[PDB]
């Protein structure tokens, strides 16, 4: 119902497409800018080493893909401005290329005729960034460019918000043991980040995370109260956040968990979740929630220091939110 | 000079042997109880997917291995009591089989004629446990059974001790992102631990760690001040400890680091170390220190909450300490 | 309709259970001998790092598992003879423990009261071994113990049979690049096979394969015409067979492929398959056929030397056949 | 003694540098064109997830690296022509960038002032390609551009040559189970090769190999007698070639092996080798020979069909040859 165009048909680009494919009554993905090609587009959409073979009749239309029924125009141009958004009448552009995350760069879409742009990552500075289930209500239809934050910020914010509300977060540090991603090197090669420059499947790669300071955007009350690092490890998808926060009200794990289970059943039903099962990474693959609290691990040391371990499917979960946020955009005029 | 016998020729058993091989003027490894066989013993000692091919003339003596020069008797019997310790006159038994870690079980060696037993892990209860560079001086030659703690406890204790001395640890939680180990399953199989039961190279496996409470043994002042969890990840060796502790004296990362660098150059020269290099796992393989602080990551949030990230080669580093502790045993009579 | 009992609830044991769960109108799995426990049984059946979370209401019945509806008695005893087969009235025992593959060992089930025993592997000598789609018709209901061959023999036989029929296999060698399996070591440890003794996820492990000589059992005409090796590589499931055979009638790849496609649509519809898609391992996960020919790779060098590359999901595909063979057992009398 | 410049400081670029570092009395590497930077250059040269930390005092000279002693000018420009070869007086350019493999592209170095260019791969058509230990003697100092073939062609040629000489290769097919390389994707992304486009550490990736037809270049007698495919698997370095060839003279494995051992000790001492040890991948890391025959696996089926399995360290072994070939260039005139 809302004309959507996907710029960047990579991990999230393709996940997004598959995430709503199934969604019940969304917007309308009508175009795809895959630097690759029509061939590459349908092949990589039908086959996924992580998502599995796409259960859908994904074919080629001579010059655009076609899923069980629909034809999606496929275009290729790495210069956003030369894109048909205007001519086709694109309303929303899911900017998942990871190169146009600043007002300027993302603005290229706008000038190609696109109406809004939804950056599938952290916006660069002057950009409104929302996390569904935390601050999505502050969204204005007058927002020309949006940021759906990072995968880590989406997993972290929700239970943080709950933690702050019910116990009063004084300050804390989080560490994310995160799967490797396209940004890393398969084998020791050139990367701005000399740590990321190292073979991804062979090492545990320390690296900076913004998610900590990013939580403050979606939850102003935590401004300057958090910070952390990321540890990239030998797994394709599904990551885990390890949050240690010193709170205001004395507490115990069981109590913290219960708090998560209210919110999980209430204001975050669909965003936050609480698992009491002895699961591991894989078990969380293809989960639609932004964050799943691993109850069995919650620890409160010293009546004020709370440790929380939450899981997240950085690809699918996040793509689900991108779909969600887009839906909102749709519900708020254009 | 001190007759040593290795019970359990596995990862640490073989690492230990190779660790002192090179040591300059030790004790004397004269026997090896490898449930396997003479063949298996020299082959797995010469070839190591993690340590690399052993740079030494490792052969077979018909019924015992032989390294560049020496002949080590090889025996096989999973019932410690039926071992020749007595007859051969074994003084110290490096108990690295991981099954005899309680006073009773480890005691089997004693009754086979062995004098002392050095458990290559956490002792089970009634066992003196020492960490070189922390409490090794409390060692008594009247100690019939010793525990060299866990790999994680050895990496953690040293910088914790420093942290406590210089800033006063009030309480904290540590999380160890640790390589997989023989205890885990290659593919989903039976394990007491349903999380460890899952494929090791495919998931991030949450699991209980004792190291937290264990620090209290070697550093009494931290009794009941710590606790944490372990996260097993897809890497063969080299792990990392993520310690978050709330201290007494306000501080800043640079200051914490400096503190580590005094100790590193003083009382812990050889145990603790501080790296300012943007390294990753692999880079720490084959390091002789128990713990290397990753300076670039030290974070102090809220003037009292300190986050420390230290690396450790769970196989080699620990084996080095086992060699060290054995040497001590040697220096204290028998 | 046919009382089935699963001895050994491991990779195939669990796959088998899940393979028929879905089958349309089979036999009846009423018991499971899982050395583990009821807990371990349902947990490892519900969660699978390779198969994915089981889409079924898998619970615990106090002392037996329960799937979306059904209750399956769970028993534990590693001594087949002490099993209730008799008392419960077990007709068929899916021997997937991998330890009772000889007439004697497998015979234990019989003497516990079980009627037939279907070894989920290669039988040890004096055992009828059948491969569905090749020699299953030679099955006699008077067969007290069956062997469903290896996973590799099931992938190889079908297209070999076709190759022999249409071109006349003179002699050849096959090489299977196979995923690692429970039989291998996670890290350098003791194994009868010093190559398998090496870390599975770190090396390419050459190992002996019987599949070559095994084809001769199910296809007598190939007796002494084949032989090969196996190369275990860093992947959980899905393997590939590389068969090079010198034939009688001169040919060309496209012709060989057509031959496979002919049979694929006829006598082997459901056993053999031919993919023209540029797929890779993962893409073949959860395929019900015993063998999928990778058309794009077929090569005929010298008008008589034919190279074939076929894929197989060693866990699922094979389990599907085990279900199939059991069904047969069910159709020919009791 | 011969002014050498390295264009492309990647896997081979860095391996080459380290390969001769140790060589005894070579040529003289005086410059490095690393699109990266001086920083990146020394860091990635000192640290290697595969090669290990470089045992050498590798520092920064403000604007060029410096190894234990020496200063190597470091330059960055992806347009070969704008390189100082002329001004510095570069004699040989080790073209290891993998983008200038055709006469035209590689010719850019020449026109920047470089004398010869040694492509670290397969040359594109009109280029003399030599394999040390096979056809290096046909080298002319009037050769303006050289190709040191592929890593696979270097492993294959030597034992093929021997096979041809002693038994008469009629025709055959080879399959190489090769480690992943920079050319593959860490995660499903865009690649010309839709198979290589798939996650490297997750799948077994079939891919086309030239090595088969390439052998014909260095061994004219095999023109049109060979062909094969490659199967990229989840390992960083060290690959294996599986050659099946039908010969002229009837033979047996032990005889074939002896033939290899004969040459291994003679004309190929240093190029070919024969291992009787039950080793696996890792064990062959850092081997200086182009090819190591795995004796234990040699198979002769049908008195004429010979199967050979040889190992090769695609990074180090090949780099050793590149050093070797360069040395030759150095010995035949300028
Ligand atoms: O943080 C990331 C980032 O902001 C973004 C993309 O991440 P992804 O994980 O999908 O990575 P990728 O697989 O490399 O996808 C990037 C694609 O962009 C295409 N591309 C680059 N430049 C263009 C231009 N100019 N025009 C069209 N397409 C373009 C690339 O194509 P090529 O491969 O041909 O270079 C890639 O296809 O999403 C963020 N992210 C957020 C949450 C979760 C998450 C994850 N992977 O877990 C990533
Ligand atoms: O926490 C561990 C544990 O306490 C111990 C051993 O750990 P390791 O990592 O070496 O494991 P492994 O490779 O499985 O070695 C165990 C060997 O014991 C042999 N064995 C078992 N039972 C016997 C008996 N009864 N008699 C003789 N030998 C025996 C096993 O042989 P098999 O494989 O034939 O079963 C194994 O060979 O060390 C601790 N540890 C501490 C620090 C660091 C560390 C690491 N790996 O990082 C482990
Ligand atoms: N994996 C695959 O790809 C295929 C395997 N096979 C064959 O199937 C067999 C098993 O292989 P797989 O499932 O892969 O391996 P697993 O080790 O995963 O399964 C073997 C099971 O046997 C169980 N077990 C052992 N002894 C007993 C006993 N005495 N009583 C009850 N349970 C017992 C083991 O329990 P525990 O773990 O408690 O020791 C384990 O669960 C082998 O014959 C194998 O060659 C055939 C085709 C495919
Ligand atoms: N790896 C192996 O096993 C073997 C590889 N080879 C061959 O060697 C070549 C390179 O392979 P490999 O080292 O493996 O791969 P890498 O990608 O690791 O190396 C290629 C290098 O070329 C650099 N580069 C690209 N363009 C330029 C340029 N125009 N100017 C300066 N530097 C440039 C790249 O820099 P950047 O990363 O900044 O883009 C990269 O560092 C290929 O021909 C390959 O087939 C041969 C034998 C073995």
């Amino acid at each position: 119902k809302l004309k959507v165009a996907i710029n960047g048909f990579g991990r999230i680009g393709r996940n997004f497409l598959r995430c709503w494919h199934g969604k019940d009554s969304p917007l309308d993905v009508v175009v795809i800018n895959d630097t690759g090609g029509v061939k590459q587009a349908s092949h990589l959409l039908k086959y996924d080493s992580i998502l599995g073979t796409f259960d859908a009749d994904v074919k080629t239309a001579g010059d655009s893909a076609i899923s069980v029924g629909k034809v999606i125009k496929v275009v290729s141009d790495r210069n956003p401005v030369n894109l048909p958004w205007g001519d086709m009448g694109i309303d929303l552009v899911i900017e998942g290329t990871g190169v146009f995350v600043d007002r300027d760069g993302a603005g290229k879409h706008l000038q190609a005729g696109a109406k809004k742009v939804l950056i599938t990552a952290p916006g660069k500075g002057d950009i409104p960034t929302y996390v569904v289930g935390v601050n999505e209500e502050g969204y204005t239809h007058a927002d020309t460019i949006i940021s759906n934050a990072s995968c880590t910020t989406n997993c972290l914010a929700p239970f943080v918000k709950v933690l702050d509300q019910k116990f009063g977060i004084i300050k804390g540090t989080m560490t994310t043991t995160h799967s490797y991603t396209g940004d890393q090197r398969l084998l020791d090669a050139s990367h701005r980040d000399l740590r990321r420059a190292r073979a991804a499947c062979l090492n545990i790669v320390p690296t900076s995370t913004g998610a900590a300071k990013a939580v403050a955007l979606v939850l102003p009350q935590l401004k300057g109260k958090l910070n952390g690092i990321a540890l990239r490890v030998p797994t394709p998808n599904v990551s885990v956040v390890d949050l240690v926060v010193q709170v205001s009200k004395k507490t115990f794990a069981e109590e913290v968990n219960a708090a998560f289970r209210e919110s999980a059943d209430q204001e975050l039903k669909g965003i936050l979740s609480v698992c009491d099962e002895p699961l591991v990474s894989i078990d969380f693959r293809c989960t639609d929630v932004s964050s799943t609290i691993d109850s069995s691990l919650t620890m409160v040391m010293g009546d004020d220091m709370v440790k929380v371990i939450a899981w997240y499917d950085n690809e699918w979960g996040y793509s689900q939110r991108v779909v969600d946020l887009a839906d909102i955009v749709a519900n708020k005029w254009q």
